[PDB]
């Protein structure tokens, strides 16, 4: 589809079965969820944007459906203000900005 | 043109007669920019972003050219790790994304 930027970008996504909104961000670098608690391994990570750095659970090869469209990459767990679809994941689902 | 995410999209603006680099930020609501000299009348506001809040200087109405393409709006100036251009000027420059 085309989504234009009037309001935020706000998309259903399907994480570890559970349905959440997320935000398709350009600016995000890697995927950033709000806390949830995911099974399997994960490794401490730190990222900063506007106002400093969080704390964040970094998982790899988690699949994340959006919009109906698969994906299978790093998914960073934290306390994040927003749900946040970097980067990582957008190219996995053929997404692109347009002007 | 038709950008893909595979790197950050970054892209070279012109603001104040001045040439920089920012990224294009679909999850930014607002413009912001680091520390420089704007002539204009300014604003204190606060902003918040991942990590926290942090203050800035409010611009209104400021001409900004985004790769080409012509924008006047908010641009918010301060500690920002990086600039971005957010929804306020992506709007103006008739961006959206496309999956
Ligand atoms: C360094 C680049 C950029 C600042 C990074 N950010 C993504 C960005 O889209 C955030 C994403 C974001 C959205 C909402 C709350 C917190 C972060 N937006 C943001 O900070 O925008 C601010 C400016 O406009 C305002 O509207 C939103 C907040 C204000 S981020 O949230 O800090 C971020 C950093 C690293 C990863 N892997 C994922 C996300």
């Amino acid at each position: 589809p085309q989504i234009t930027l009037w309001k935020r970008p706000l998309v259903t996504i399907k994480i570890g079965g559970q349905l959440k909104e997320a935000l398709l961000d350009t600016g995000a670098d890697d995927t950033v969820l709000e806390e949830m608690n995911l099974p399997g391994r994960w490794k401490p990570k730190m990222i900063g944007g506007i106002g400093g750095f969080i704390k964040v659970r970094q998982y790899d090869q988690i699949l994340i459906e959006i919009c109906g469209h698969k994906a299978i990459g790093t998914v960073l767990v934290g306390p994040t203000p927003v749900n946040v679809i970097g980067r990582n994941l957008l190219t996995q689902i053929g997404c692109t900005l347009n002007f």
